[PDB]
Order: C-alpha cells, then sequence, then structure tokens
C-alpha cells in the first residue's frame, strides 16, 4: 500500500486553505474521491447516458449495463448471495427508513420491542421512534460499559422474547468502537428478532461479509467510501424483502397497474420507484473497484496505524480528553479541556485542517457522556501520520493561544 | 436561437451508433447534458466536496455555499416565494410519494375523494391508489376527450365538495396535451381541494411560475431537464408544508433528540432526512442557469416548431396513426399499422435512432387508446427538423421493409 501513490489520485488534496496545505481529517463526515470516480461519471454523462431497463436503443443498453453491472459489484463486495438482496437508495438514512416504514410498521404490535442502543446515529433512532410511536410498541436501549463498548451480557439481558427489532451500529461514528454484529445477531435471532446494521461507518473502513455477520439488513451510504453523493444501498435477506410492501409506489416497481390495484415487480425493481439514481450508482461501482484494488485488508491495516498514532500523540498533549476504547476504528472525538470544541475547529480550519465540532448525529450519546459537544478527526486511505503530527501540533498551539488570551484578559 | 452552437455543448451527440450518426430522439425518457453541467460536477468533486451545513471549515462552506445557492436558483426558476417552499428529493416519483404519503394520508376518511386522470404517468397513480387504500377514501378518474385532452366541464362534474386532492400533470408524456393547470386550481380551490402537478414534462419545455399557476405541490426531475440524475425537487405552498409530518427521519431534519420523541427543523430541512444530494443539487443549479441563458419561451418555441414539423411529416407517412391533440408539447406517440412499436424501435436504432417502444409508464391510458404499445419521439434542444427527417425517412423504409418480408413470405 503506497500512500504517496493512492494520493496522487485524489486532486481535492492538492490545494491551499488559508495559505496552508489542505489537511482533510473530516472523513467520517464525508470522504474525497480520487480521479477514477470521477472519470467515471464524466464518461457516463458524456457517452452513453440514457434511462435504463428499456433495452431498444444502443445508449439504453449501454446504461442498462453499466447500473445492473453496478448492483453485482455492489452484492461481490458484501458478499450478498443474489443481486435481488441489493437496494439501491438515496443512502444509509433513507435504507433504514426504508426498514423501519416496511418492516417495523407493518409487524410490531403492542407487547413488541425494538432495541437501539445509546451509541447511534440519528437515523438509527428517529425511523425506530416513530415506528413505536405509530404501533403502540416499545423502545429499549442497550447500555454502554465505561469505555463506550457494548457487553453481550447488556445485550442478553435487554433483548427478550417480545423482541421483534435490534437495531444497531457497526461501527460508532464518534466513540470509533466496533460492535460485536455477528455475536449480536446470534442473540436476537435467539429470541425471535431480526436486526438491522447501520454499516454506514465499517463499510469503507474494513470487509464487510454479510453471510459472515448473518444480519437481516444492512445499510451503508456512497459518500463515506470514496463514491458519488447521493446514493446508498440497502441489502436484506431475500425472505424478508419478499414478504415487505414497497415504501414508495410508482413507475419501474410495477407489472401491471389497474385502476384501483397494482401488482409489483420481483426483487429488487420492488423497491425501486422511478428513474433510478443511475450515474450515482455506476460511480459507486468504480469507487468500489477502487477500493477492492488497494484491498480492504490493506486499508483496514492503514487504519489500525494511524488509530494508534494518534491515540499516542493525544495521550502526549496535556488537558485533552479522548472518547472511547483503546480498540476502535480510525477516529478520535476529543475536547480541549476549557476551549469549546468549535472554537478549536474554526482555529484549525485557520491552520488548513478540516475537524468536526457538534453533537455528531448522537445527541443521546453526548448527554451519555456529559458533553455538549466535541471535536472529533477521522482518517482515510489518503491520511498519513505527518497529518496527524500537524493535528496534535496545531492542537498545541491552540492550547497556548487560548491560555494566552485568558492570561491576558486577567491582567 | 442558434442550434449548432448549443449542440456544441453536448459531448455525447457526437458519436455514430452502428454506423450511424446518433439522432436522440429520447429526452422524454431523459436528456442529455451540456458541459455546463458536466463540468459543474467535477468540479465539485475536485474542488470543495464536503458535508454541508457545518460551516466550520473551509470546503464544508463552499459546500454550504453552493447547495443552498442551488436552491435559490431553483426557487427563482419556479418563481416560488421562498426557499422554504423548495425541498431537494430523488426525482418526481419521491416527490409525488411525500405528498401522498405526508398530506393524503394524514387527512383522508372515507367519505372524502382524490380525483386523478387517465392520461396520468404511474407516479401520479400508484401513490394515490395506494393512499385510498390505506385511508378507505376513494378514488375517481377524469375522462378524457376524443382527441385525449381534458374539458374544464369535466373537471366541474368530477371534483365535488368531498374531493381533498386533485392530482394531474402539467403535460402528458404520451399525448403530448398541456393541461390547463391554472384553471383546474380555481377548480380545486372552489371545492376545498389542494391541486398536486406533476411537472415534470413541463418544467423542462416551458416557463414554470407557481405563483400564476397557483398549485399548492408541484414536482419535477432534474435529469429531464439537462441536469444530473438522482434528484428532483418538491415544490409546496409554505402553509401546506408547515402542517405536515416529515416523510422520512433521521439526522439533519431533527433540533432536539431524546430518547423517546425528537424535534423537527423549520422548513425546507424538516423535509430532508441524512446527507443531501449534495452534487446532484449543484449540477441541477448549474442545468438551471443554462436553460436561463438559452431562454425558456426560446426553447418553448424551438419545440413548437419541430413538433409542428413533426406532425405535417407524419401525416405525409401512409399507415401511420398518431395519438394526442394538434396543439402540443414537443413529442410524438405513434404506431405503424401493421407493426410492432418494439420492433420498429429496434430497426430505429440500427440507423442511429434512439426512440422509446412500449407503455411509457401509462398503463391505463394505453388500454383508453384501445392498444398494447407505442412508439414515441421527443424533441429537445439539441435537435432539429434534419433529425426529424431521418425519423421519417426511416418509418418509411421500415414500412417498405416488413411489407416485402411479408410478401416474400406469402410467396
Ligand atoms: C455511522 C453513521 N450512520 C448513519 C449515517 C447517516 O448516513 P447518510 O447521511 O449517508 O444517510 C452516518 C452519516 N455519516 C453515519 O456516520
Ligand atoms: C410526465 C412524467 N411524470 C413523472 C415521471 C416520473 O419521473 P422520475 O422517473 O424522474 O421520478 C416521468 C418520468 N419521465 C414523467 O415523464
Amino acid at each position: 500500500m503506497n500512500i504517496t501513490d493512492i494520493r496522487e489520485q485524489f486532486p481535492i488534496l492538492h490545494q491551499q486553505v488559508n495559505g496552508h496545505d489542505l489537511v482533510y481529517l473530516d472523513s467520517a463526515a464525508t470522504s474525497q474521491k480520487p480521479r477514477a470516480v470521477i472519470e467515471t461519471l464524466d464518461k457516463y454523462y458524456n457517452q452513453y447516458n440514457s434511462n435504463v431497463h428499456r433495452g431498444v436503443h444502443t445508449l439504453g443498453t449501454r446504461a442498462t449495463d453499466g447500473y445492473e453491472g453496478a448492483r453485482e459489484k455492489v452484492r461481490k463486495f458484501i458478499n450478498a448471495k443474489s443481486m435481488a438482496e441489493i437496494i439501491f437508495t438515496k443512502g444509509t438514512t433513507t435504507s433504514l427508513n426504508m426498514v423501519a416504514l416496511s418492516y417495523a410498521r407493518a409487524n410490531l404490535k403492542p407487547g413488541d420491542e425494538v432495541v437501539i442502543t445509546y451509541m447511534e446515529h440519528h437515523a438509527n433512532i428517529i425511523p425506530w421512534q416513530q415506528a413505536v410511536k405509530a404501533t403502540g410498541a416499545t423502545l429499549k436501549y442497550i447500555p454502554l460499559q465505561e469505555d463506550g463498548t457494548i457487553s453481550l451480557e447488556d445485550v442478553r439481558e435487554t433483548v427478550t422474547s417480545n423482541t421483534k427489532i435490534v437495531a444497531v451500529s457497526h461501527v460508532s461514528n464518534v466513540l470509533g468502537t466496533v460492535n460485536p454484529i455477528k455475536e449480536m445477531a446470534k442473540i436476537a435471532h435467539d429470541n425471535g428478532a431480526v436486526i438491522v446494521v447501520d454499516g454506514a461507518q465499517s463499510t469503507p473502513h474494513m470487509k464487510i461479509d454479510v453471510q459472515d455477520l448473518d444480519c437481516d439488513f444492512f445499510a451503508l451510504s456512497s459518500h463515506k467510501m470514496c463514491g458519488p453523493t447521493g446514493v446508498g444501498v440497502l441489502y436484506g435477506k431475500k425472505a424478508l424483502l419478499e414478504n415487505m410492501e414497497p415504501a414508495e409506489f410508482g413507475g419501474e416497481m410495477i407489472d401491471f397497474v389497474g385502476l384501483y390495484e397494482s401488482t409489483w415487480k420481483e426483487l429488487p425493481w420492488k423497491f425501486e420507484a422511478g428513474t433510478p439514481i443511475i450515474a450515482g450508482a455506476i460511480g459507486l461501482g468504480a469507487a468500489i473497484d477502487f477500493l477492492e484494488e488497494i484491498g480492504l485488508d490493506e486499508i483496514s491495516r492503514h487504519e489500525h496505524k494511524l488509530a494508534a498514532y494518534a491515540l499516542e500523540r493525544f495521550r502526549q498533549l496535556d488537558g485533552v480528553t479522548v472518547y472511547g476504547p483503546e480498540e476502535r476504528a480510525g477516529l478520535v472525538t476529543f475536547n480541549l479541556d476549557d476551549v469549546h470544541p468549535h472554537d478549536v475547529a474554526t482555529v484549525l480550519d485557520a491552520e488548513g485542517i478540516a475537524v468536526r465540532a457538534g453533537h455528531h448525529c448522537a445527541q443521546p450519546l453526548m448527554k451519555w457522556l456529559d458533553v455538549t459537544a466535541t471535536a472529533a478527526a477521522s482518517f482515510y486511505l489518503y491520511n498519513t501520520e505527518e497529518e496527524i503530527d500537524k493535528l496534535v501540533e496545531a492542537l498545541q498551539k491552540t492550547k497556548e493561544y487560548f491560555t494566552n488570551v485568558f492570561v491576558d484578559l486577567e491582567h
């Protein structure tokens, strides 16, 4: 894995902001895209754009082959058994919402439990809150340990014979914890529940094998893994998707349409109303080819290196608190003691450094950590040790700068 | 309006298919895109891609300004009063579904009527069928005249004091009729109903002024008007959108999130769950700038010219039936007597000519016309009279070719 060679593939990194080299450490909000992806989109709009699934004219055929080819790339990428299990959506949020609407809201009665965890992104909270409100079921939260991980015992405790759904993140965007999805699936299934995995933060960073994880549903977002904006995937087990009603209706997903009643296509088209996201899906194909050429295990190893290096260098700074465990994905959430995270991020941007400050779409988790906001930095396959050095230096400098102003005003 | 200069802006047109110059007459399925659009997307991914709405770092700010700037371009383009009325979606289908879910399904009781027409695209049929099934309301269809237009008398007849929604297309993708939206809005409002306009086929082709039309909701698709794939808009009157619940839930659309309950953002963000379609929205901005530079009235005039020319030349061919009225948008649906439309389209493709054959996502309308399928050709700002000549010549040749084979087999 050569990082110089990889960085040469990302045009956006070769620029300055505020007079300094850009240092992009915001990949957990959105990743950057290599030439291969961008040029895939260009080629699509310049040469073979058309509507798909009609195949009566040449361009339409090319477009169709690109689009369904991309479906097959997604299938191999997460190791699903069939393309019928791979549905293209607007992104992880929409995917999770489809499950909550079409699965939860048709199969929850009073009595039923939906169990989430406290570390969940909002996409994996609000749909369930709304499903339980609409059906008079009840929502339960699996508690967290002191280091922000989840114990399987707490899981065994929370899920009972009344649990219909367990909804959890593979990887937390805030704590960087990697949840024990495979064991949690076995637990859920023992109690007769399905598991829905939010795989937004795992898919870009590590091999996903839905047959190994044994999850029922699994959601991911293109923009987090070098892909075009605007597109995501829902994987679901063919037997469950066969029994779910579509979330949206219109052309493309129907077979026969009468005045009053209509029948649906086979999977996957049953779940794709309207002209699909053609170019974004083909670009996502391109992103997958790119990551598979580097190797997901290689990417994973790289991320291990950067995260370990960052935890060490953060521990060398006084007055910084890091949240989450030792074993983690490639991100660090943190606060400078006595400086608000928004201020940290703005000062960091004056040095060319892009990080996130705020609630990270995890307000319940913010409350659990006992804070209003945090700062967060995330590494990806284009990041280096040098970049973490610049971050720690700028945090040192920020500490000095705020203290100096405080002391100055004190006199 | 110089057509040579405009065609120089569309790379995709400069190619051959099957040894012949491409002649793209399938814009009603999807339009092609000029350099300005494609280069907008390239610039986005090459220079300023980031997540939006955080504004703590430079790129994030640029991205935000691009995205919200695009919202303002949409607002000026359809003459809405406020950006709060402009919601970005996946496309027209999703837009119509949002209205059917969040408006219809919360405000229909038994007793209530939803009136559609027979000429509707499926996106504007199936959501309503499903809303009425879920709420025990009833669905009514406004009948068509002999030439496939709608009379205001039939409208006055169909809508009654029990009608809650009237759902209709501005322009039909099959008949090319332009419906009298403004008068139909007045009728609907007299009976205390809202009107939902499907503006997928009108928006690319003519000035839209939602204040003049006085519609309540209006839906359109980027890919039909030179824009990126994957993106659309829902316009709705601010007072109606203020009282609608969101269709999907997650990050970005919340204000405070508790364990059990959550509050929503202000419009428009209330209706945009998840990372939005950043690049596609900015590209759609670019498409709007492009069409406004040519002038929508100019585009409209061009389309009038091509459609009149096509109806004349079709009337010069024996054994072709054209459907729809004399006064029409820039498309012709047709059949060769005695040749199946799929065969017509495949033979046309061997000559480099792209047209559509099938049900056109309007099966009820196909039944009304008394046919299984039709062929359809659509003109746009890159099309010329020469292209219609090549189409009519190829249809003549196709007539001769099928007749010859018939006679040959007869001997
Ligand atoms: C862990 C996680 N889950 C879900 C989401 C929601 O993803 P999207 O905005 O692409 O729908 C995000 C967004 N970054 C995330 O990080
Ligand atoms: C008139 C009309 N209405 C609605 C739609 C549905 O649009 P989309 O596939 O972009 O959702 C189309 C698709 N071409 C259409 O032509």
